[PDB]
């Protein structure tokens, strides 16, 4: 069992697969959207593995609230003055292909309602 | 500035609440955008995420830990959608922070 574990952004942390990186704590990682569906699209990561965020555990709200609190942080450092959307996706009905919990973070440009 | 999510805090105006603590609510939507759309919103008020401050952070954890729970109660099993609109750009439509919920239908990508 390999810190972070194995999936792609388990991998993407222990700069295994290479990453365009935004920011590192000890806690968590943002790094850019491989596939961004907007003009500004990025991923913050915790650097523990949980695979969805309907299996993190109560003592896990620190954690969880630390990738708002980076994500909005590296959208004021990236310009995105206008604002941006933060998104989780859990599951089939999400849309989730990842297993490794992550936040979203898309701006620069209007996004639209509903949100998918 | 107060908001509508602010009467409802304060149970000023309706609402279908689905759940309470000391320091949250989570309620439904009532413009909802899938078959189960509800919002969990901090008591304080945070007028948008851009100005959280670092010692908010467990609160904004406890937002979605609630809303994940609630998800499992209402009976979400195949998944859902968590939003934070942050702005004009992000399309925020009240300024009291508030996580989106959505689920009971697929979700579709890009997320607007
Ligand atoms: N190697 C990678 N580097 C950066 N982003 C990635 C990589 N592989 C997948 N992604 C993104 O991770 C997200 C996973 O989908 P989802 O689990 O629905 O949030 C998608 O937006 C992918 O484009």
């Amino acid at each position: 069992a390999r810190p972070g574990g194995d999936t792609i952004f388990g991998k993407i942390i222990r700069k295994e697969i290479p990453a365009k990186i935004i920011f590192e704590d000890d806690r968590c990682l943002a790094f850019h959207d491989i596939s961004p569906q907007a003009p500004t699209h990025f991923l913050v990561i915790p650097k523990k593995h949980i695979s969805q965020i309907s299996v993190a555990e109560d003592d896990d709200e620190s954690l969880l609230g630390h990738l708002m609190i980076v994500g909005k942080k590296c959208a004021a450092d990236l310009g995105l003055n206008k604002g941006y959307r933060m998104v989780v996706n859990e599951g089939s009905d999400g849309g989730q292909s990842v297993y490794h919990v992550h936040l979203h973070v898309l701006g620069g440009r209007q996004m639209h309602w509903p949100p998918g």
